């Protein structure tokens, strides 16, 4: 036997003992239960930090709450998580937007049926309820225009929202490299101005299909009610990806910009979205 698709759905987010408590449900293509998930994980634990929080004009981003492996089987296709270290820095906010990413990596059941490998985000309120507010800008369906399904792209997983659940601007500053948060790094690998990773490479062969061409990525969709920040949200830790030869902070090759609070004064949606459009 072999399930064509694994689909995960989180049925239930409960805060009790403070931690939350997650309750997925698993499916084949067939909307059948799956039971005997060995491999379940919650691989992150997130909270959304809002539009300015972190200061004027900068952008939504991620903070992290910790991550788990530690569920219950419930035998009849759900499964419970719970967490023995939630939000070890302390930081949880139950106003804010919270997500769970939850993976299931390809394997085999105890009765050798094979099993595909399995991700998604889901947002909530701080009480597990329906979320207030999102930063859904992209899904997955665009990387698959260009980059095989089911397939890692690059390393680690192989959907772009468990990408953007690890790679989150608090990720990237901590480690000293602004440039590996991913709304940097996702336009830096497909844009040849300058070169990425531990074999710098420039990335030709993308930048000839890609083409800067926003639209391969940015689309209109009723899901994703951020798909405008691409033109909405100018900040320098994100256009700075391209436009690799500007020091905003000793203002070379622009005025000098200590922050990101007037960017989105000069730099309006409507002349961003029709300059970098053929
Ligand atoms: C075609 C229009 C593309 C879309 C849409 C996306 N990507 Fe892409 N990507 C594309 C090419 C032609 C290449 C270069 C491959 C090469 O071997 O040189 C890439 C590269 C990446 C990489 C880097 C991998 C590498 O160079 O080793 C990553 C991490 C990447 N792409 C991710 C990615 C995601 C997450 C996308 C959806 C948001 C996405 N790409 C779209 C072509 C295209
Ligand atoms: C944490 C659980 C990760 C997930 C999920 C993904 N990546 Fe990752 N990535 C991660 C680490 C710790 C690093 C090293 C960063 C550093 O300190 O150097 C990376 C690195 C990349 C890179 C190289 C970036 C650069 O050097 O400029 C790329 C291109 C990259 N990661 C892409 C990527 C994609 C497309 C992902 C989803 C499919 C993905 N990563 C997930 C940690 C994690
Ligand atoms: C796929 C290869 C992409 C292309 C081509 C472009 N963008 Fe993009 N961008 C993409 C991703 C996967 C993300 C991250 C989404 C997330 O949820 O973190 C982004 C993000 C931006 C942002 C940040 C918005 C914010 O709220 O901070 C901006 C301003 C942005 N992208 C602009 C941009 C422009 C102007 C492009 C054409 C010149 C462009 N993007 C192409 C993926 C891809
Ligand atoms: C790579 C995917 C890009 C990202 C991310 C951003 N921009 Fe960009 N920009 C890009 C290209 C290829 C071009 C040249 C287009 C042309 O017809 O020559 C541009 C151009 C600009 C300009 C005009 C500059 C000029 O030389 O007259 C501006 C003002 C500009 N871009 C702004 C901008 C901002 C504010 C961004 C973040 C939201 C941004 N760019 C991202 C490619 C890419
Ligand atoms: C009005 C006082 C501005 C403020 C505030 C910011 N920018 Fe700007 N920017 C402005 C102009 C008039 C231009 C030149 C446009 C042209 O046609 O050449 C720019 C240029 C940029 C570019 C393009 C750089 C390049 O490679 O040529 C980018 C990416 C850019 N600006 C981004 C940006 C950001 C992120 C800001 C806040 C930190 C910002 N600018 C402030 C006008 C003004
Ligand atoms: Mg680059």
């Amino acid at each position: 036997g072999s399930i064509q698709t694994l689909n995960l759905d989180i049925t239930k987010v409960s805060y009790e003992n403070g931690a939350p408590m997650v309750t997925v449900f698993a499916t084949n293509e067939a909307d059948m239960p799956v039971i005997g998930l060995a491999n379940l994980e919650i691989k992150k634990a997130l909270q959304l930090i809002p539009e300015g929080a972190t200061g004027p004009g900068n952008s939504a981003n991620w903070q992290g709450l910790g991550s788990s492996k530690s569920y219950v089987d419930n035998k009849n296709g759900s499964y419970t998580f719970k967490f023995d270290a939630f939000d070890s820095n302390k930081v949880f906010n139950a106003q804010l937007t919270q997500r769970f990413n939850v993976v299931s990596a390809a394997g085999k059941l105890a009765d050798g049926t094979t099993v595909p490998v399995a991700e998604m985000v889901e947002d909530f309120d701080g009480q597990g309820n329906a979320p207030q507010y999102t930063k859904n800008i992209v899904s997955h369906e665009v990387c698959a225009s260009c980059h095989v399904e089911g397939e890692k792209i690059y390393h680690q997983a192989t959907e772009v929202e468990t990408c953007i659940s690890c790679h989150t601007q608090e990720f990237a500053d901590g480690r000293g490299k602004p440039h590996v948060a991913f709304s940097h790094l996702i336009h830096n690998v497909h844009n040849a101005n300058k070169a990425w990773g531990k074999d710098n490479k420039i990335p030709t062969v993308a930048q000839n299909i890609v083409q800067d061409n926003c639209q391969v990525c940015h689309v209109e969709s009723d899901m994703l009610t951020e798909a405008k920040n691409w033109s909405r949200i100018p900040t320098m830790e994100v256009c700075s990806s391209c436009h690799v030869d500007i020091d905003f902070a000793a203002g070379k090759g622009h005025s000098q910009q200590l922050d990101n609070s007037n960017c989105i004064a000069c730099h309006n949606s409507d002349w961003t979205a029709e300059l970098h459009t053929a």
